[PDB]
């Protein structure tokens, strides 16, 4: 048995086995992957030396861990005494890399503090429970003993909400990703009862043995976990068709330091909503009854190319509008278009690299924009749905790519947070930013914020690229998505610098981000279920 | 500041010991006996069939045996207390005819419209009436209002329509001074945004004029109980009502973006944890809705209702069935079984408008019946919402799994007239309660393996229990939602009112149906608790917001 937290990084994204490198002395870039080795990327190079400058890298490797200094775990013997009359030792870890990998998230400033070696405050103890009731037990312990507990699922949050804070008292991680399993399907109610700790890919790959999905898909959906989505709301790009996280669940069980709460399968308050969202200040959520659906009998993903952004955005209103959507879609800016195709290493595909060939002779690359546009359903559904949104998308100059079988269109963000490590390692960073903004102030944010951002590094002569995407779409406006991106210098001064930049002009426009009588709501439900403060104290 | 000139108010111009409009109601024609319904509209319009049906199925010549309620005047309330210095304060603040004291007021305060409430109102059982009446005109007058009675600890219970049934405006004890918040002078649509759909709504306004005021805007909100009429957005937010139209629009939950609640302790407002979630069915024990932000569409290009007849109750359940598993469903489904059926087409009027067409179709009921047992022959009412494109292939899709199923349709008629009849409903439990009868109801969600089980043998349970008594006694049922495996369905069951008129042949009735909900896993209607009392030890300190004990 290997351990998740083994298994994924320690000081980046993703699969430890799955990474991007610089082969010598072409200095082509190439992809590595388990089931493949060093898959060359002949165009990445290219885009990289275009974007952001004899053209060489410059190496900014990561610090060894052997290198890293971290604090003794504080000392609870009476705790950990409890906790051994109970647990396998196994299941409790304190070496030097459990207590790293259960520090930090997967921000930027995550990532930049980790590969210092920057460890301000680690938890004293990593536990790693079985099931329901020895999450019980550790509970009812950690409130005996007042030892602050933070629960993990993927650690793949970008705001702070798993770091220790609590200097004062013995704490423990709580990592659930040994709870991993779909405990039941019921296919007359279509719901499963399923172990939170799971990671999404084995969520969906145990659900399909049984026939079916639950299609909650954050753009990191391979390494986080069914817990993590429930306690955060997070944002899934098929909810367009199978709803948010928070109309998925059908209720679920929660082990607070004053008991377990348990929910049911009308007037009253709808408990479980005072859970969700909650980033485990409230509690564990041990298991979950979601609601599934069939796999469906037909998926279709295609690509379009529009001429501008404007057409782009017009075809998604119209889409809207129309009251017949697609399953999926998202609209990259004309950067983030060529990045995308410049992310090619597959018959399927390179026919499309010759439809945008074709293209773009007479629309000028600059200003090209490339939307994936997917359909899952019954053949039925499928077909009219389809129809429906190429009849609009023709109205708007948009222009084929086709198809390829599956899915790996929908996949290819799925890729996105490995070329940050890339970057990390050759003295570049990047980071990004989301917003709500309407369809009145879209162009002009998008405009005026790309052009402000590059133009305060070009004023220093230091190069900076930046690229968006829309992801979902509300009747009045969109989520709109920054990702940007520059050279380190030689603090952490530049990228609050850069992020000040972003987010003073999208609030120019309005541009959503993030006397208040629910705080007195909010500190009786926190005294009320959490008298000593255990429950991730301290968190936003 | 006043009301304007001429202005009633809406617990004047709703039947305080019965439901609706004071101007509508059935009647009997006499010496001929026949049945009628009146409106503010037009008068005494027959329902020739109507005398028939009720003999034929609650019994020589037949006769109606009248029971009429008390007047007003001759029913006792206790006086009401007095608070001078609380009174005094908000006189300089409310004016006169803001606030009401008087029986007519007292009492249209203290019932809701359950079968329970109509039997006490009826005879004069007036035990826990509100001390006063106040109508608040606006978000900062209720704001005034609640600041006032956290002062001086007096009870506070909003109420909308009135139209609950589980006794929630009703005070439950009489030790502290007791108002009734009316929000029903607060009914006005206070904007629109077209552009975000969104609308922003004094939440007394009730049902029909909520959609009135949207529809000259170009929008619809599209919350449609059965109580529409009588009911009002205050209230489906604090009760988290079901609406009828749900399977296109969604719930009451999803529909409100935001709202504003007045509480003892400050005003709660709304835009981590969803807090909306903390007031919604909180039944006025957490604070007074004022104003909300609802979701709203833009009135729909298309609006198709059609009816439909099959042979029996299981083809029916088959179709409804596939038409969930195809994953393109109506807007609105009802499915009656042949007991209500029969009632449906026993109550068609003598007259109608030249551009109203109720005699072809109860014409075709007849001649279909020629051919399938009229016991088993069951009338489904399906409607359509939205663009033509999108009305066109769901109809299409919808009625061809219809023709798989033995459907027999019966057509369109305009607008949503087909749906609009269900309206007329609780009018006639006050016929019957006036002629020595009574209805209730029993509402229950359950699966697929168990609907048709429980369906059957609650009809002939209920009938025998009273046909053993020598007493006869009527049961029909109708599915108004379906679910991946299950259904809502909706019992009402009728009989005899005892020569004795003890309230103890209701509850005995409720039981019996209670009981074998219970035994098919039928719904009816936990440290959780403490934190309910935690919410509501903060919100409401001195406990003035419609106290309970449980
Ligand atoms: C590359 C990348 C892409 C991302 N894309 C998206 C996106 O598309 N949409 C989106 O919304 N977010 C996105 N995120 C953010 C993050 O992945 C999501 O919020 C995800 O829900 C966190 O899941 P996790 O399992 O990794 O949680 P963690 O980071 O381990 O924990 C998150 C919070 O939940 C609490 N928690 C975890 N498990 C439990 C439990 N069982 N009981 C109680 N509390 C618990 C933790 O204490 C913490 O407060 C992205 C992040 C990255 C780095
Ligand atoms: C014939 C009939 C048919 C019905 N059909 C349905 C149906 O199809 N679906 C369904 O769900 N219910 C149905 N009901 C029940 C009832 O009509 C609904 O619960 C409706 O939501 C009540 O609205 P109201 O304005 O009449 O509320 P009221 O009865 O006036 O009050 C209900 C509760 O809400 C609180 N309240 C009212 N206004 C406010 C406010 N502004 N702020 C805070 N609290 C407030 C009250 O104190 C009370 O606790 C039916 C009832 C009848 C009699
Ligand atoms: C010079 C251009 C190179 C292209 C670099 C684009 C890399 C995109 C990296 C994505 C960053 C991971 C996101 C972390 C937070 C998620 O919301
Ligand atoms: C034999 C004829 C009986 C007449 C049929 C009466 C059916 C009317 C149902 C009215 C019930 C409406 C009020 C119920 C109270 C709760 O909703």
């Amino acid at each position: 048995h290997i351990d998740l937290y083994q298994q994924i990084k320690w000081n980046g994204w993703g699969d430890t086995r799955k990474f991007l490198h610089q082969l010598k002395p072409s200095g082509t870039i190439a992809m590595t992957t388990p089931e493949v080795s060093s898959v060359p990327l002949p165009s990445l190079r290219g885009f990289i030396k275009k974007e952001l400058t004899p053209f060489v890298l410059d190496e900014t490797p990561a610090l060894q861990i052997e290198n890293i200094h971290v604090d003794p775990p504080k000392q609870y013997p009476e705790f950990v005494r409890e906790l051994k009359a109970f647990f396998l030792p196994d299941q409790l870890k304190d070496d030097k890399l459990a207590r790293i990998t259960h520090t930090f998230g997967k921000s930027l400033r995550d990532l930049i503090r980790v590969r210092i070696g920057q460890v301000k405050n680690a938890p004293d103890l990593i536990v790693l429970p079985h099931s329901h009731e020895e999450v019980e037990r550790l509970v009812q312990l950690a409130h005996k003993y007042n030892v602050v507990i933070i629960p993990m699922g993927g650690g793949s949050n970008i705001v702070g909400a798993i770091e220790p804070v609590s200097n004062e008292r013995f704490t423990v991680s709580i990592d659930m990703r040994r709870m991993n399993k779909v405990l039941w399907v019921d296919r007359r109610e279509m719901t499963a009862c399923i172990q939170v700790g799971i990671m999404g890919p084995e969520l969906e790959k145990q659900l399909h043995k049984q026939g079916v999905s639950l299609g909650h898909d954050p753009d990191s959906f391979e390494f986080s976990t069914l817990g993590g989505w429930l306690a955060t709301c997070s944002s899934g790009h098929q909810s367009d068709k199978y709803g948010d996280i928070e109309d998925m669940a059908v209720s679920f069980r929660t082990v607070t330091p004053t008991g377990t709460l348990e929910l049911r399968n009308g007037a009253g308050i709808n408990y479980k909503h005072i859970i969700l969202g909650s980033e485990g200040t409230l509690g564990i959520i041990t298991e979950a009854v979601m609601k599934v659906h069939a796999v469906p009998q037909a998926v279709e993903y295609y690509g379009f190319l529009f001429p501008t952004f404007a057409h782009a955005v017009s075809a998604l209103q119209q889409i809207r509008s129309s009251e017949v959507i697609p399953t999926m879609i998202r609209v990259y800016d004309p950067e983030e278009t060529q990045l995308s195709f410049a992310w090619k290493p597959s018959e399927f595909t390179s026919a499309m690299v010759k439809k945008y060939l074709h293209y773009i002779r007479s629309f000028d690359f600059k200003n090209v924009c490339l939307s994936i546009i997917g359909f899952e359903g019954p053949k039925k559904v499928v077909d009219f749905h389809r129809t429906s949104v190429f009849d609009i998308l023709s109205k708007n100059a948009a222009f084929g790519l086709g198809s390829a079988p599956g899915k790996t269109w929908a996949e290819k963000r799925y890729d996105l947070p490995y070329i940050r490590d890339f970057l990390l390692d050759h003295n570049m960073w990047v980071d990004v930013a989301e917003t709500t903004v309407s369809y009145a102030n879209l162009q002009t944010l998008w405009k005026d914020a790309k052009q402000t951002f590059v133009k305060h590094f070009k004023d220093q002569g230091i190069p900076a690229w930046i690229c968006a995407h829309i992801s979902h779409t509300y009747t009045n406006g969109v989520c709109l998505y920054f990702i940007f991106a520059s050279k380190q210098n030689e603090d952490m001064a530049q990228y609050i610098e850069a992020k000040k930049l972003m987010t003073d002009i999208i609030f120019k426009y309005g541009g959503s981000l993030s006397t208040r009588g629910w705080i007195n709501v909010y500190r009786s439900l926190k005294e009320t279920i959490d008298p000593k403060d255990i429950c991730n104290p301290r968190k936003l």
